[PDB]
């Protein structure tokens, strides 16, 4: 989850030195294609700008394209390695919870990872929102409905999960603080 995040940097920078490169290379075709333009006309001059100006806007379109893909995958990836993250989590919470007798710190560290992995899982949703808003807000707009829905969801879902807590209030009492220390 943060070996993919470190596998999504490195994948992202490689498009970056890639799409750079190729950048590179047309740059200096263009170059080689203003001296050797050097002889003929005008309108033969002012049509080989506009075909490596074309070829500029084609490279763009081509790395935007690598970018989003690359994006899409990444969260298909991490949202299902998130709730299988969080399923675990959550069994052995709910296990702790019905311990025989129950044991407060254990109900807590269960409770702990339960609780970072919801956080996780919205932190993460939030942050990709919200690049997307402050690069293309119009787009934004268009993922908006998919996206609190989501966050909605996950919001509920941990306090639906923490509330299960009150099943034993010796044990929620004991720990309450330091649970109250996890939500802020
Ligand atoms: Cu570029
Ligand atoms: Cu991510």
């Amino acid at each position: 989850d943060e070996n993919e995040h470190a596998h999504f940097q490195k994948a992202k920078e490689r498009l970056e030195a890639k799409h750079r490169e190729r950048m590179s290379q047309v740059m200096r075709e263009w170059e080689e294609a203003e001296r050797q333009a050097k002889n003929l006309p005008k309108a033969d001059k002012k049509a080989v700008i506009q075909h490596f100006q074309e070829k500029v806007e084609s490279l763009e379109q081509e790395a935007a394209n690598e970018r989003q893909q690359l994006v899409e995958t990444h969260m298909a990836r991490v949202e299902a390695m998130l709730n299988d993250r969080r399923r675990l989590a959550l069994e052995n919470y709910i296990t702790a919870l019905q311990a025989v007798p129950p044991r407060p710190r254990h109900v807590f560290n269960m409770l702990k990872k339960y609780v970072r992995a919801e956080q996780k899982d919205r932190q993460h949703t939030l942050k990709h929102f919200e690049h997307v808003r402050m690069v293309d807000p119009k787009k934004a707009a268009q993922i908006r409905s998919q996206v609190m829905t989501h966050l909605r969801v996950i919001y509920e879902r941990m306090n639906q999960s923490l509330s299960l807590l009150y099943n034993v209030p010796a044990v929620a009492e004991e720990i309450q603080d330091e649970v109250d220390e996890l939500l802020q």
